[PDB]
């Protein structure tokens, strides 16, 4: 049996084929088991966004999730990714 806590990375990318678009990304990497909850916050409040995820796994059965959504960020607005996993006693919130 094995359990591994996720690493969580929050960053923005513009797709090069549509430079004007901007995506908020939450890369949740190396975790086990695969059971997980991930959502978006803004200024602390959950926000309704259109959800996209890519889920894959490696040979040692770690899971990797890219959770991403388009956004138009402000300087004053605080975006964060919130992750709940069996290894985390509290939800982990990672600011953009
Ligand atoms: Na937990």
């Amino acid at each position: 049996m094995i359990q591994r806590t996720p690493k969580i990375q929050v960053y923005s990318r513009h797709p090069a084929e549509n430079g004007k678009s901007n995506f908020l990304n939450c890369y949740v990497s190396g975790f086990h088991p695969s059971d997980i909850e991930v959502d978006w916050l803004k200024n602390g409040e959950r926000i309704e966004k259109v959800e996209h995820s890519d889920l894959s796994f490696s040979k040692d059965f770690s899971f990797y999730l890219l959770y991403y959504t388009e956004f138009t960020p402000t300087e004053k607005d605080e975006y964060a990714c919130r992750v709940n996993h069996v290894t985390l006693s509290q939800p982990k919130i990672v600011k953009f």
